[PDB]
DNA sequence: CGTTTAAGCGGTTGCTAGAGCTGTCTACGACCAATTGAGCGGCCTCGGCACCGGGATTCTCCAGGGCGGCCGCGAAAAGGG
């Protein structure tokens, strides 16, 4: 995620495009709600019916 | 400890059960008065069990009649002087 992981100051990231399904992201909703995203793409979007 | 499997969570899709609210009304139960008949106590009487007097029935005992054994006793046959 990170390209300074070791600094304990805000780490910039080093992806660009994160690749998930709706499991992880109510699993990890904690530690993916803290990331200034730019673009969001919901693939079937039906089941966000 | 290795492996499988089913619990847990999230999701669909419609209908129905049920809680809550508002409204109407009707049968049903509270209430009251008059009444009376079912419950509680006593009083009287019979069914059955028991007590007492009287009469019929069977078992035990005392006495009479007959028979056996003794007690010397006494008439009689045989021996002796």
């Amino acid at each position: 995620f990170y390209t300074n992981p070791r600094a304990k100051g805000k780490k910039t990231m080093k992806f660009n495009v994160l690749l998930t399904t709706y499991e992880y992201i109510l699993k990890d909703r904690a530690e993916l709600g803290s990331i200034k995203w730019q673009f969001m793409a919901v693939d079937e979007a039906h089941r966000l019916k």
